[PDB]
RNA sequence: AAUUUCUACUGUUGUAGAUGAGAAGUCA
DNA sequence: TGACTTCTCTAACGAGCTCG
DNA sequence: CGAGCTCGTTAGAGAAG
């Protein structure tokens, strides 16, 4: 029997049941009357225009914070020392030295915020609605935007001026429930995290890191050059800027200008780093822009091309001076419409391109002029970086037609210059750290070449002239507007989508390519640039002439990723559009609680007439409808409006009503109880008010304080009707479990009868705005299975509920409304025979006697009803699951069929159950999908749309329409596979995304298999089962809890929940029988070192009567330490190689056929049964060994496609212990067949050894989940 | 080619499956 | 480029307000 | 300014590895 009867209503979590409202009676002829829902679109589209407000004032709060700000210098120089060390010499145990020096001056910062005065009013409901004597700060300023007459609207923002924005600020007086997301994604602004969007993030990484740099270049430059900068012009020329009002060290109120041997100070750090202070030092650093001279009067960055310039020295050319970067919430939109789709791009284009920049070089020269000046070798080798990532795995695709020849290289002049005999040192020098220079690169690529003829040269020229090959793709461009310049005068319409239809095929095609000439030309340069990444912190000893040139034409051509996500976000929509907003019928309060008491302004209610469910949404200003008098008076029959009791928080609610200022008479206890609640002495930990201090708990306290709450509650007028059932108060522990005793408990829904007449006619009166809430399933013409938010709602409201509580019903739903997107056109007539699109349906025809409208749900207005839920809420919460789950199935391992899920070359996932022993029960492909009804091919609807047959083969509304029907493949498949880890009720292993993934060309890529196990985690930690019975397990409320929820894709780890994770290295070019690797990889290194690599060969011989050469080899002769164990490799069956297409698609070779060809056409003999050691050895020829290294570059390859997308068999080289050899055309059911089984089946032995650790596991909790190529290896091969 | 929304649908005024919503700095 | 925060998941009371 | 009047305060567990 399944063993997960145990997990089953474990733990709470809160999902939102939408639906749409439907006006009955006479419903909606009220709201049109009165103007309620036109009336509703100023206070849900308006405040996308009170978002510009806001900020606005979140940008002001910014300019008065920093400029209000003096930190010390004392974490100054606590910085700049560090700062300085690991430039010149960086190492291991300064990097935990340099985060806490920067922790302090982050988090100093972060604490003069948050107690500051501008800021506690800011976050919360004050910003917006004035106190009886306090006016709040929103309403103040835009006061004192007029008295000081500043003009801070008509030059750069939407609104007319502030005098319509006095109007729309007005128009949220009680509307303060709005801003609770946008006023929780600005606590980001001033988070102390490393999230890289703050204002305390950026100040110490992208300034501070900038200016003390600027200040070495001042130091090392008035010595170097005295006469160069003209101090004495530019006190005079700039005068009027150069008054900065106060200064550090002295905090002078002086108006008077500063000098410039004082503004380069570590000190004087705090004299800008507002918007107008970054303003202030960027024009001394770039040149003030004043055209009443008809000229530039360009500052101190003048005078080093001036003085640099005349004696004509390139060594003060490495000194120039930076630009510091502008604050985040500057001064500087979403895209829908088509007047903006092109001059969101040819207004970029015209920036990107013509500009005239500070020191006159446009950005074709730039790139031009640099590369060329490291062409001939130029610049110092040991200061530009590479990014050492697999992004410079690129580097080398399109000019050494290889990936791992340079990470190799760096590997391979590492080895010899430090530890030439392989122990410590050697992994971060070249593999983890982040970034090797170009003289790194150089002496690597000129010994690899020491060591290689002439044919497969590496030479470090080609990248220098790799480089050369980018700066005349600007000049294309420039030919590209002469030809994308002919569409922008045919979109000059506003708001029409005839961009985004399939007739204008010819000019988007005229978009994508210049929008992916533009998107390589990024992801070349991105291997150069520097990153401020985290756990290193990358600081090096940079170049002082690169790298700022290059941030010239770096973050000025970095605007196009914002930009090409919003287009293919643009063009891979769906023609209607989903702008919903929510409706509030005149009031604040629309369904906050649901509660009996509070409800003459929570406003709402719902209603059953046994089958189906309404909602009754009160007119809130004549809303006397149900105040307890009109219930008892309309008693009958009809509808079954709902009595709602809830009581949240027991430590929220208890002490407020029962120590009020009115019930406290009531219950009256002596002083022995009033001296708890004063000092805090209940609370293990907790919280004290105001007049006390916190005291030391004692176990006389709760349990007989809790005694004080039982003799409360059993008195108190409507909290009688819950009845609790508290347990005895000797067994309380603490009061947080006594929480659990009275919020699980106060819950309680019963039904109370009105007359059907009353109701029908008060709705007919205009008082009660009436809905329905309905589906596919809450109509008359459906028999079939409903849907889970379908499910879920009969089971809020079922009496098998009410017994044990566990669909608890939530406060705070919200009501939607969706105006008309697209219009209403019939596409398909009745009586009309249309075209089956299923290759399996029989019934080809279509007759319907109704119409089809083209998803007609998008063409008329719904209401909608979003009502968050909560699953079994009676039960605890989510402490430590997959710790319980791993000392549960201890005792219950050998009942476990591990299933076991890959990606895929031909296939999608090839699941796979895998015994304990290995021996697969039932495998099955994922290609097919459906019970006996419908059965739909996804493979063969993929291959169908998947760049095969299809319109110009590069537009992104293919590249989407694969994806999101391989998206809502997504969403059909997580059911296949909720239904095998029940019926064989073991586990999931998926492949992990952090280290150790598959790395080739899949159907499923990097970004939609990450999806699956997210769409996984979020459909087996709630899994329902729709043909269940209610009340039995796997059910409705009884069903599944056998996962933890989703936190980040990081911290999954090896383990979240059932969903167990392994590694996907090594895992699809295995033979299954044996477990042999290919490590012995041939790569034609040279002539004669070659020839002690086949003497590393135990013996490549020949057997008479097996009639197979052999390559006997064993791994002790040779390093890269992986396996053990004499082989003897075969030659037997035929290998496919693949070839370049396009002709020269595919053709098969035979390996012993070219053995006998390529041996016999020189003098070497074989026929003699013996071992040809010494004469393969002896060969020494350019030609012979470049092509025997082709058929060990066949007789390992595992994977072989018979022709064009037809089958890929699998062939194993190695012998078993009998004599016969693993081939996948007479392979049987347990063992894998197609080449994506072979993926899966080992992706099942590398996690069945996490279930034989399990299995094994000790009191020691610290379970080594983790998996080394060793371990793996060792336990494939040997299992039997 | 119909849906609380999404994907494929004819599975017939809808069938099989998924659906956590308002939110939204946006790393790159 | 697809994920990074962590909450509100609420009833009752003391409050100045037409009214008494 | 008590009639109670629609508001904007306000009461303040112990999990979180």
């Amino acid at each position: 029997m399944s063993i997960y009867q145990e997990f089953v209503n474990k733990y709470s979590l809160s999902k939102t049941l939408r639906f749409e409202l439907i006006p009955q009676g006479k419903t909606l002829e009220n709201i049109k009357a009165r103007g309620l829902i036109l009336d509703d679109e100023k206070r849900a589209k308006d405040y996308k225009k009170a978002k510009q407000i806001i900020d606005k004032y979140h940008q002001f709060f910014i300019e008065e914070i920093l400029s209000s700000v003096c930190i010390s210098e004392d974490l100054l120089q606590n910085y700049s020392d560090v700062y300085f060390k690991l430039k010149k010499s960086d190492d291991d145990n300064l990097q935990k030295d340099f985060k806490s020096a920067k922790d302090t001056i982050k988090k100093q910062i972060s604490e003069y915020i948050k107690d500051s005065e501008k800021f506690k009013n800011l976050f919360n409901q004050n910003l917006i609605d004035a106190k009886k004597g306090q006016e709040s700060d929103l309403i103040l300023w835009l006061k004192q935007s007029k008295d000081n007459g500043i003009e801070l609207f008509k030059a750069n923002s939407d609104i007319t001026d502030i005098d319509e924005a006095l109007e729309i600020i007005k128009s949220f007086k009680g509307w303060t429930t709005y801003f609770k997301g946008f006023h929780e994604n600005r606590k980001n602004v001033y988070s102390s995290n490393d999230i890289p969007t703050s204002i305390i993030y950026r100040i110490v990484d992208d300034n501070l890191p900038k200016f003390l740099e600027n200040k070495a270049k001042y130091e090392s430059l008035k010595d170097k050059a005295p006469e160069a900068i003209n101090y004495e012009q530019i006190k005079k020329d700039l005068a009027e800027e150069l008054t900065f009002d106060i200064d550090y060290k002295t905090s002078e109120v002086n108006q008077r200008v500063f000098s410039l041997d004082e503004v380069f100070e570590i000190a004087n750090f705090n004299n800008y780093l507002n918007q107008s202070g970054i303003t202030k030092f960027n024009t001394i650093i770039g040149g003030k822009f004043v055209n009443g001279e008809n000229t530039k009067r360009k500052g101190i960055n003048e005078y080093i091309n001036l003085y640099s310039q005349q004696i004509n020295d390139k060594t003060l050319k490495k000194y120039k001076m930076s630009v510091l970067f502008k604050q985040i919430l500057s001064d500087t939109d979403k895209l829908e419409d088509d007047s903006d789709v092109v001059t969101t791009m040819q207004s970029f284009y015209e920036q990107i391109a013509a500009f005239k920049t500070v020191e006159e070089k446009s950005i074709k020269e730039t790139l031009s002029l640099l590369f060329d000046d490291l062409k001939a070798q130029k610049l110092d080798l040991s200061k530009i970086y590479f990014k050492n990532d697999k992004s410079l795995t690129d580097l080398s695709q399109q000019v050494f037609d290889d990936y791992s020849v340079i990470g190799t290289a760096v590997l391979e002049y590492i080895t010899q210059q430090i530890a030439p005999k392989n122990q410590e040192l050697i992994a971060k020098k070249t593999e983890k750290a982040k970034y090797l220079s170009l003289e790194t690169i150089k002496l690597a690529l000129e010994e690899f070449n020491k060591h290689r003829d002439i044919d497969k040269q590496c030479r470090f020229e080609e990248i220098l002239a790799n480089f050369a090959a980018i700066p005349m793709i600007f000049d294309e461009i420039a030919q590209n507007k002469d030809n994308l310049a002919q569409i922008s005068i045919k979109y000059q319409n506003q708001g029409k989508k005839d961009l985004l239809q399939a007739s204008a095929e010819d000019d988007v095609k005229a978009i994508k390519d210049l929008l992916d000439q533009t998107n390589n030309l990024l992801h070349k340069l991105k291997i150069f640039h520097i990153s401020q990444s985290e756990d290193k912190a990358n600081i090096l000893d940079k170049d002082e002439h690169f790298y700022l040139v290059f941030e010239e034409c770096y973050f000025e051509l970095a605007n196009i990723v914002p930009l090409y996500n919003k287009i293919r976000n643009y063009i891979t929509q769906k023609p209607y559009s989903d702008e919903k907003f929510k409706l509030n019928f005149e009031n604040s309060t629309l369904a906050n609680g649901w509660d009996k008491n509070k409800e003459p302004d929570n406003t709402a209610i719902l209603f059953i007439k046994d089958d189906k469910y309404y909602l009754g949404v009160m007119n809130k200003k004549n809303n006397k409808i149900f105040d307890d008098k009109a219930i008892k008076e309309n008693k009958g029959e009809g509808y079954k409006k709902i009595v709602y009791k809830l009581l949240p928080g027991a430590n929220k609610m208890l002490p407020k009503v029962f120590f009020s200022a009115k019930s406290i008479k009531f219950y009256n206890p002596s002083e022995d109880i009033l001296r708890i609640r004063n000092h805090s002495t209940h609370t293990k930990n907790g919280s004290p008010q105001k007049g006390y201090e916190k005291f030391e708990f004692n176990i006389e306290d709760c349990r007989k304080f809790i005694d004080f709450y039982k003799q409360s509650i059993s008195k108190h007028p409507e909290w009688k009707d819950f009845g609790f059932r508290f347990s005895d108060t000797q067994r309380y522990n603490s009061i947080d479990e006594f929480y659990r005793e009275v919020e699980n408990q106060g819950y309680k829904l019963t039904f109370e009868n009105i007359s059907e007449s009353y109701i029908d006619s008060v709705v007919n009166q205009g008082k009660l705005y009436l809905f329905q809430i309905y589906n596919k399933d809450f109509s008359a013409y459906s028999k079939g299975r409903p849907n889970l938010h379908t499910l879920y709602w009969k089971a809020l409201f079922d009496e098998r509920n009410l017994q044990d509580v566990v669909y608890k019903l939530n406060g705070e739903a919200e009501l939607f409304y969706r105006k008309q997107s697209i219009p209403k056109k019939i596409t398909h007539p009745a009586k009309e025979a249309i075209a089956n699109k299923n290759k399996d349906n029989p019934k080809k025809e279509s007759v319907f006697e109704y119409d089809l409208i083209k998803d007609k749900r998008f063409t008329e207005d719904k209401f909608f009803f979003h009502c968050p839920i909560t699953i079994n809420f009676k039960s605890s919460g989510a402490n430590k699951f997959n710790d319980e789950i791993n000392l549960l199935l201890k005792e219950k391992a050998n009942d476990v069929h591990i299933l076991s899920i890959d990606r895929g070359e031909r296939h999608l996932a090839y699941y796979t159950l895998v015994d304990g022993k290995g021996n697969i029960i039932k495998q099955d492909t994922f290609n097919i999908i459906g019970n006996d009804r419908m059965k739909t091919n996804y493979h063969d609807k993929l291959a169908a749309i998947e760049k095969d047959r299809d319109s110009a083969r590069k537009d992104w509304k293919k590249i989407n329409n694969i994806k999101e029907m391989k998206e809502g493949y997504l969403s059909q498949v997580v059911h296949e596979i909720a239904k095998l880890v029940i019926e064989y009720n073991a586990i999931v292993v998926f492949q992990d995304l952090n280290f150790g993934f598959k790395r080739g060309r899949f159907k499923v890529e990097k970004q939609v298999y990450q999806k699956l196990e997210k769409m996984l985690i979020e459909k087996l930690n709630y899994l329902v089962f729709k043909d269940n019975e209610f009340d039995k397990t796997g059910g409705v409320l009884r069903a599944y809890q056998l996962t933890a929820p989703f936190e980040t894709f990081k911290k999954m780890g090896k383990q979240t929940g059932i969903i167990y994770y392994v590694p996907a290295g090594f895992t699809s070019k295995i033979c299954p029988v044996t477990g042999f690797v290919n490590q012995l990889y041939p790569k034609y290194e040279s002539v004669s070192k070659s020839q002690e690599f086949f003497s590393k060969f135990d013996k490549i011989c020949y057997n008479l009567d097996k009639g197979y050469f052999e390559f006997s080899f064993d791994y002790k002769n040779f390093g890269d330490k992986a396996a053990k164990g004499k082989w003897t490799i075969a030659s037997f069956g035929s290998r496919l190689i693949n070839f370049r297409n396009s002709n020269w698609d595919t053709r098969e070779v035979y390996p012993t056929k070219e053995l006998e060809k390529l041996l016999k056409d020189y003098s070497i003999e074989y026929g003699h049964g013996e071992c040809i050691k010494a004469a393969i050895c002896g060969e020494s020829d350019k030609k012979f060994f470049a092509k025997l290294t082709s058929v060990l570059n066949t007789i390992l390859q595992m994977r072989n496609s018979k022709t064009g997308t037809e089958l890929d068999y699998l062939i194993s080289p190695v012998a078993d212990v009998n004599g016969n050899f693993f081939d996948s055309r007479q392979a049987p059911k347990n063992m894998p067949q197609d080449a994506d089984a072979n993926g899966a089946y080992h992706i099942g032995l590398k996690g069945l050894m996490l279930l034989g650790r399990i299995k094994n596991n000790q009191e020691g909790k610290k379970l080594n989940l983790v998996i080394k190529n060793e371990e793996y290896f060792e336990f494939v091969q040997n299992r039997n």
